[PDB]
């Protein structure tokens, strides 16, 4: 009862701050700004960007005088209270806002990209009893029949990155809202596609979220590949850079096995030139190679470090039993 109230005060602030995007003076800083990123108008209406003002009472009043108690206002995370107790004000002022679907459509949460130096950079509303990040997937009520069609989804983080790749054509693309990929995440993945693409930042953060993904999604029978970015971008910064088709024509339709981006990954902070590092990342990839099934799956890999090595396999093999 009190989340429906919830509900509606979502549904109502979508079209609301997309009203003063697209339609006030106030909006035109950030709609400009916009455009001049890349965003389209038939982007912004397709995913209903809006704009906070820069105020911190006007949804507070907005919302009050239409009915809506500050206190429920705060538990769906669209207000705060005040610390001292005083009252309530805007908990999105002056940031471009991304509303959050659920699995059916209905608002239940935002995203508020700062225009200015306010922190952090992409505020999200808090867990609300509307707002479970570890059980939505952002774009997901959109992409589904994509990911059905395609046979395949493309997995984010952040809905920046999600956006970049729906205007580059890939429409089966989701994304975790700031968390790690869930179980829950997975059960719902499952359930509608076997093929699974990871697409995360190059970072070292993103190469430990990359990893950690793919053995939830291996563990449910996911067939699971990651795409690699090259240098140290991300995925919007590669689109951005190269363009929509090449990212999709070369970066998620050449993503690569979990096997292969392991083999990868291990090389980072190693120099395999030096004979103890070379051992080691040989040794790592070895014990990985031990978890595949079937001698095919591992004789492959063997081959490549066979062969960028210069190493016997009858070594390289004898090193893999020692592991099993």
């Amino acid at each position: 009862s009190g989340e429906q109230k919830m509900a509606e005060a979502h549904e109502l602030l979508k079209k609301f701050y997309h009203h003063l995007l697209i339609n006030t003076k106030e909006g035109q800083e950030a709609l400009d700004y916009l455009l001049s990123r890349g965003f389209t108008k038939e982007l912004i209406n397709e995913f209903q960007i809006g704009y906070a003002l820069d105020s911190w009472d006007f949804i507070t009043k907005f919302l009050v005088k239409r009915g809506f108690s500050e206190a429920q206002m705060e538990k769906a995370g669209l207000l705060i209270r005040r610390e001292d107790g005083s009252g309530y004000f805007d908990r999105f002022r002056n940031r471009v806002m991304f509303p959050i679907h659920d699995h059916h459509g209905a608002v239940v949460a935002f995203s508020g990209r700062a225009l200015g130096s306010q922190q952090p950079k992409y505020m999200n509303s808090p867990e609300t009893p509307l707002f479970h990040k570890s059980k939505l997937l952002y774009n997901f009520y959109k992409a589904r029949l994509h990911i059905r069609k395609q046979e395949r989804a493309v997995l984010f983080e952040g809905f920046a990155d999600v956006i970049s790749a729906v205007s580059s054509d890939v429409k089966e693309s989701i994304a975790t809202m700031g968390t790690s990929l869930t179980d829950d995440h997975v059960k719902i993945l499952r359930r509608n596609v076997e093929e699974i693409i990871l697409c995360y930042d190059s970072d070292k953060a993103g190469y430990e979220a990359t990893l950690k993904a793919s053995e939830l999604l291996q563990k449910k029978g996911c067939k699971v590949r990651v795409a690699m970015i090259p240098d140290g971008l991300d995925p919007d910064d590669y689109i951005k850079k190269f363009g929509g088709e090449k990212f999709k024509n070369d970066i998620i339709d050449a993503s690569v096995t979990v096997m292969a981006f392991k083999m990868q990954y291990f090389r980072k902070g190693k120099n395999l030139s030096d004979e103890g590092d070379r051992l080691a990342y040989i040794k790592d990839v070895l014990k990985e190679i031990s978890t595949l099934s079937g001698s095919l799956e591992q004789e492959v890999y063997v081959k490549q470090l066979a062969s960028e090595f210069s190493l016997s396999q009858e070594s390289l093999t004898e090193q893999l039993s020692v592991f099993s």
